């Protein structure tokens, strides 16, 4: 759909008028969706139900030396976003997996939606104050 950034503003604009409202919907979103919309980071347990495969290669990658993966890897990974794919940077290192997992997830989860998500949040926003 070209506009549906706008139609994800009006779905937001109608869950703010339903919680305004004190009325409930047979919504039933991922925690994903709640976490962004309370404007908190998503957890590395998240993408195991976004993406299985990506989370145990995460799980690979905790409590296993990075010597166990055979290639180097650094911070940039391909995400497909409204059917483009792009390698993009999330700025890797002992110190820096700890980060590394973080913006993975976080690329991983938002890049492909990440301007839907964005419009959601300008139509909750319009009704609901986010404090």
């Amino acid at each position: 759909n070209p506009n549906h950034l706008s139609y994800f503003k009006f779905v937001g604009r109608i869950v703010a008028k339903a919680v305004y409202d004190n009325r409930l919907l047979e919504c039933y979103f991922t925690r994903s969706f709640y976490k962004h919309i309370l404007g908190k980071s998503v957890r590395y347990t998240d993408m195991e139900s976004e993406d299985y495969h990506f989370y145990q290669g995460l799980v690979y990658l905790l409590e296993n030396d990075v010597s166990t993966l055979g290639y180097d890897l650094t911070f940039s990974t391909e995400v497909q976003e409204f059917g483009v794919c792009e390698v993009r940077d999330l700025k890797v290192t002992e110190e820096n997996k700890k980060e590394y997992v973080h913006l993975v997830c976080q690329m991983r989860m938002t890049g492909a939606i990440r301007k839907q998500l964005a419009a959601f949040l300008e139509g909750f926003y319009e009704i609901i104050p986010k404090r």
